[PDB]
């Protein structure tokens, strides 16, 4: 029983489908691969349908679609992407060779509302407030986004976010160089390697996108890398002593403590007019040192949610195993392990 497909001509390749989803029309494409949107009669919703492109092309291709099945299969909440469908036109392992991925379908993301809106506070802390419920059930099953950014983040027309971008190719060297909005999020410490990252580099793209919200303008708009440092530290102040032990990169320590010494900014001159709450809590997540930096569930009980926040519906996320991660497998091995996800997959 598994139910009869239909092929057809769509983002220049053979869309090969089950019948129940119809209309198919494309909204995107990139390199990861393209997107449609459809409707799906069994369940009256509306849909976005993934496509993707070499899947199991290298080894390293074979184990990042795995990584993000696995990932999208885990996630069960409302304010990050969630998996309503996964399936593929083959009828046996040796056949299997493409793989599709169904969402519901959003209307627009973070750059798409700031664009024909007019932002207030209670709209930020609304916004902020669902990505980190979101960020708090993602990094309680030790998962880590490592890319947040407005163009991962997807908004209905209700204001209701979700979080997306799980397991996607890493970004090439020259994709981050520059005056690009794809480094302007990052964390210093993954943008120049000081060290081995951990999750808290989710909340510093948390603060430079709330900021954004607030000012309506990029907050870190470094025209390469060493321009944005010189604008992060400029705001935050240098690196104090202990926080140059903490990095690794010999080169990296060294390069820092050749910038003349900076005192971090007072952030009530920098947001002016900005609810002190909403700059207390900035000062909070935009930390130099990772360490110190305030995490999600903490921020969520900060008193600038207040109005949002609620304790017994800010929910954690049950065991992920990633121990595949540090597991060598021949590229057969890496497919046979998505094909038993594919078809052991059950619907919400
Ligand atoms: C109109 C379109 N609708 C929509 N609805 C839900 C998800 C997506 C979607 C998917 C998508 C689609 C199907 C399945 C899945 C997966 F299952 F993998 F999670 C994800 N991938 C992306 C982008 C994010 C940035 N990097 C490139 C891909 N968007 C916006 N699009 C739209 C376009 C632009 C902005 C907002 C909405």
């Amino acid at each position: 029983e598994r139910p009869t497909f239909y092929r057809q001509e769509l983002n220049k390749t053979i869309w090969e489908v089950p019948e129940r989803y119809q209309n198919l029309s494309p909204v995107g494409s990139g390199a990861y691969g393209s997107v449609c949107a459809a409707f799906d009669t069994k369940t009256g919703l509306r849909v976005a349908v993934k496509k993707l492109s070499r899947p199991f092309q290298s080894i390293i291709h074979a184990k990042r679609t795995y990584r993000e099945l696995r990932l999208l299969k885990h996630m069960k909440h409302e304010n990050v992407i969630g998996l309503l469908d996964v399936f593929t036109p083959a009828r046996s392992l040796e056949e299997f060779n493409d793989v599709y991925l169904v969402t519901h379908l959003m209307g627009a993301d973070l750059n798409n509302i700031v664009k024909c809106q007019k932002l207030t506070d209670d709209h930020v802390q609304f916004l902020i407030y669902q990505i980190l419920r979101g960020l708090k059930y993602i990094h309680s099953a030790d998962i880590i986004h490592r890319d947040l950014k407005p163009s991962n983040l997807a908004v209905n027309e209700d204001c209701e976010l979700k979080i997306l971008d799980f397991g996607l190719a890493r970004h090439t060297d020259d994709e981050m160089t520059g005056y690009v909005a794809t480094r302007w999020y990052r964390a210093p410490e993954i943008m120049l390697n000081w060290m081995h990252y951990n999750q808290t580099v989710d909340i510093w793209s948390v603060g430079c996108i709330m900021a954004e919200l607030l000012t309506g303008r990029t907050l870190f708009p470094g025209t390469d890398h060493i321009d944005q440092l010189k604008l992060i530290l400029r705001l935050v102040g240098t690196p104090g002593a202990e926080l140059l032990k903490k990095i690794s990169s010999e080169s990296a320590r060294n390069y820092i403590q050749s910038l003349t010494q900076m005192p971090k900014m007072n952030f009530a001159n920098v947001f002016i007019g900005a609810n002190p709450l909403a700059v207390d809590l900035l000062e909070k997540m935009l930390v130099l040192d990772s360490d110190k930096r305030i995490t999600a569930a903490q921020a969520l009980a900060h008193a600038y949610f207040a109005q949002y926040h609620d304790p017994d519906d800010e929910p954690v996320a049950d065991p992920y195993d990633q121990s595949f991660e540090s597991r060598d497998l021949l590229i057969d091995e890496w497919k046979s392990l998505t094909y038993d996800e594919v078809i052991s997959f059950v619907p919400p």
